[PDB]
């Protein structure tokens, strides 16, 4: 016979409640699923050239191509109003990632040990809390307030600081909220950060995909010495989720994080590295990508979110990303035929996160069906 | 004033030697010829095939294949994957015994590396690793708490395993035997009955086998390649392939893992790696789609013509047996590596495979890696895929070399 052969307590505790959960369907979080929404043609025509040339298939670097970490470094400038902000980015602080989600498997498992806590926004973005499940991390929940404009409860969060909490995570613009913070509610948040001294971490994928010529202000166009962690990349702007490309920004102005950031860049070694026709490809297009095709796509929302406004159930509109938020039991009667997500899974219990990225002709059909 | 942010101990203990080399620059006038990279896309002597190359262009094209893939890699790679590997089976049975199902698609054979260990060991286990190795194992059980405890492997005896010794190495935290096989560094590629002597091994032991077989289709000399799935035997076993080096794409990130178990002893083992590939949520969905398409229709020429090249590669580090020198070697029946073994007793003033490393790099601007890097002092790892006028002008000077600094 034949010893039964266990798991590690480690892959035992990792759990992704979303994808454990599982027609029209308003629970997808992918861009591509109709096509209404799509790449730009010179991406796709960089990755044509490159593939091509054969020039790009070697190992890359595995904290990333140079070339790439400079040009993200030049395109981040643009969320900086001043010439200060922007020389505080330097391509050395920029690490390329398999998607955000590698990101923040760095980002936290380069800053943590076990036992520590974050402080993460609720409703969030579960991969947060994946991970930190995984490793032994706790997340450890401020609440967002949706009646004034999903901002963060500060007050609260204050009275959740303790010796082994290491970060301070927001999302934003926000899966699933659809908020759009003001600058002064960020300039909040960083002097939360500055008066209990640890980093703040801002998962701004969806800086490009602000609605209604909102603003968007990244933690970057900051004058602190507050070290931040920006989380960015083209998976939802340039709907190429599974090219698994990303990236995190270090700014950290009087150096009081440089650790973090070798640890960080220690860790990219156990995968080593990024997909490398899509570093390159990315790399000749990420400055040449005009305003319009940034434009299309948040027009094509602009709609969305009119859809879900004839249903007023009620719901704060969305100003940004892809989702508006309107438990358990109101969605497993309506597919028995759509689906939606119940925010018990983004931490959340009382909501729906709905998608706008799907065409009218498919909403219309759904929210009648509501 | 700010607190000083401090990384995580998993952090602190993860390190790539190879990496950490790179190393004085050379105090010569001599051209630098490097005879330590272990990527085959170096000259563009080595090429990926054009029919892989034409189906990523029309995969991306396509615009259908941008979209968020399964965590565990798109259903129809997997499938492909498994047809693929039956190749490697002389029998219905075993061919049987390979099933989609147990296949996960992973960001290179790193990631399977990882995936691998990780579900299956805590912090305090230890797994039984050869040595010399490619230096991922060690890099990997280092960073999570792993003992890597090395078992050696017998330069004359064709670099196998001593199973003897390995077998006073087994403790109640012992989780795996890993092989490499074809091997890195050393060139070997085992006979079936040492590969029949490693499963039978691990099934005394009652270990799982992880079979890094990354180089199945580079066997030089019209060799036979013996996959640990070439056999009947519920010794469950995990192997690690994909496309990066026979088709010259490393970059791209995919390779894979083939779960093979018959009597499913290692059901939970599976499912671990399973849910771990949810952490960074995947792989590149339009290598998956492009290898799906072709990997199955790659013909033979274009394989044959990277083996021609590395045997003529072979050919020229022969010519280092021809002089008095101090170097021996097993020529290399696969892969794309030497292992040059030195003589100490040879040399007036080299004491180390690292000083032998640094000397030559200094003297003679030619780049080697001594075998310290790979957990065996005493060697040194060249590499066959170059161009012949590269390692012809390299072994002349080597051989310079070393007459000069014998006695
Ligand atoms: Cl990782
Ligand atoms: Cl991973």
């Amino acid at each position: 016979s034949f010893r039964r052969i266990a798991s590690s307590k480690h892959a035992q505790r990792t759990l992704q409640p979303l994808n454990n959960l599982t027609n029209l369907r308003l629970s997808i979080g992918d861009p591509t699923v109709d096509g209404n929404l799509k790449t730009p043609d010179i991406v796709t025509e960089a990755m044509v050239d490159v593939v091509r040339s054969g020039k790009f298939n070697g190992y890359p670097p595995t904290v990333g191509a140079d070339n790439l970490r400079q040009v993200v470094s030049t395109y981040w400038r643009r969320f900086c109003q001043t010439k200060s902000r922007q020389e505080a980015l330097k391509w050395e602080n920029v690490i390329i990632t398999s998607g955000v989600s590698q990101a923040i498997v760095l980002a936290l498992t380069a800053l943590c040990n076990e036992g520590d806590n974050i402080l993460v926004c609720a409703p969030s973005f579960p991969h947060y809390k994946s991970v930190c499940d995984s490793y032994g991390i706790e997340c450890r929940y401020y609440y967002l307030d949706p009646s004034k404009s999903w901002e963060c409860d500060l007050r609260a969060a204050a009275g959740m600081v303790d010796s082994h909490t290491k970060a301070f995570v927001i999302i934003n613009p926000s899966n699933p909220c659809g908020s759009n913070f003001s600058r002064a509610h960020v300039s909040d948040i960083i002097d939360f950060c500055q008066q209990h001294q640890i980093p703040l971490i801002s998962d701004e994928i969806y800086a490009e995909m602000v609605l209604n010529n909102g603003i968007f202000t990244s933690v970057a166009d900051f004058d602190t010495n507050v070290p931040r962690l920006i989380l960015g990349g083209t998976a939802k702007y340039q709907v190429c989720p599974g090219w698994r490309v990303g990236w995190s920004i270090l700014i950290d102005p009087m150096n009081v994080a440089g650790d973090w950031a070798v640890g960080m860049e220690r860790l990219t070694q156990l995968i080593a590295g990024v997909n490398s026709i899509c570093q390159e490809a990315i790399a000749r297009t990420l400055l040449k990508c005009p305003t319009e095709c940034t434009e299309h796509i948040v027009t094509q929302l602009e709609a969305g979110a009119k859809v879900y406004a004839r249903l007023l159930i009620s719901m704060e509109a969305p100003q940004a990303s892809m989702f508006v938020m309107l438990d358990m039991e109101f969605y497993e009667k309506l597919l028995d035929n759509v689906q939606v997500l119940p925010g018990e899974i983004f931490g959340m219990s009382g909501f729906l996160r709905a998608t706008v990225s799907r065409p009218s002709a498919v909403l219309n059909e759904a929210v009648d069906r509501i």
